[PDB]
């Protein structure tokens, strides 16, 4: 997170860092709790992934150096990649990790709303990027989960500010026209959370931008609201 703040703990309870094993043990994207054996992150975040056995999840931190040997994870019973996705920059970035055990609810850990269909329409004021990564583009993953508060962008807007992309209404775009404020490298997977009528929504996933925190580039992410039926195929299947 580019121009950001330390978090406080539980803050962001729905917020993970999924982690691989392969080579060795490192921070390798973010994610969001959206059900107790769910989490939903980015479909990039596994390129090169061959298989979940490499992956673990770790719910409930506030401080990377919490993660050791002896700390509790959950493990990945599944992948699974929206069918459509090909790359960040052509959208359908959108994955969801099936738990090999059930998350307990608390006040570190609990879910995140998704977006109601009907909210479509509803203008979010109050948008928050958090995650470990870079404060720059050549840093190295944070301690303390780092958080930034920044304004949605309409897709006209967005679309003027990537000639060259196609800026589809399945992605979402955040940041200030100044630049300043925004995800970085580490952060992508993680959620674009906004508070509406004192309720937190996952709005976004942290997705992709032309370099971190640039004037008139805004982040891309997953607009999730689009994605609602598809989460529930795969998360509520007979
Ligand atoms: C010790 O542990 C370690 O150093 N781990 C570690 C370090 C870095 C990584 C990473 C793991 N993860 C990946 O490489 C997979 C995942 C690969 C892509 C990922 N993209 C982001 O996270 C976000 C991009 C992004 C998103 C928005 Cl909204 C705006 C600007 C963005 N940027 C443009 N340029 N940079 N960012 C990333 N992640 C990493 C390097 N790239």
């Amino acid at each position: 997170i580019v121009g950001g703040t330390a978090s406080v703990r539980g803050e962001w309870p729905w917020q993970v860092t999924l982690h691989t094993t392969s080579p060795t043990q490192r921070h390798l994207c973010g994610g969001s709790i959206i059900g107790n054996q769910w989490i939903l992150t980015a479909a990039h975040c596994f390129y090169g992934v061959e298989s979940p056995k490499i992956l673990r999840v770790y719910s409930g931190i506030l401080n990377q150096s919490e993660i050791k040997e002896d700390t509790s994870f959950f493990g990945v019973q599944e992948i699974i990649i929206h069918d459509q996705y090909k790359m960040a920059e052509s959208g359908y970035d959108i994955a969801l990790l099936k738990l090999e055990t059930t998350v307990g609810y608390g006040d570190s850990q609990r879910p995140i709303c998704l977006p109601s269909k009907g909210d479509r329409n509803v203008i979010y004021t109050d948008c928050w990027v958090t995650g470990w990564g870079y404060r720059k583009l050549r840093d190295k993953i944070q301690n303390t989960l780092q958080k930034a508060k920044i304004p949605l962008v309409t897709n006209e807007e967005c679309q003027k500010r990537y000639r060259g992309h196609k800026i589809t209404h399945k992605m979402i775009c955040a940041g200030y026209r100044e630049g300043g404020k925004d995800a970085c490298k580490g952060d992508s997977g993680g959620p674009l959370s906004c508070k509406h009528n004192e309720v937190w929504h996952l709005v976004g996933i942290t997705s992709w931008g032309e370099g971190c925190a640039q004037r008139e580039r805004p982040g891309v992410y997953t607009n999730v609201v689009e994605y609602v039926d598809w989460i529930l195929e795969k998360t509520q299947a007979v």
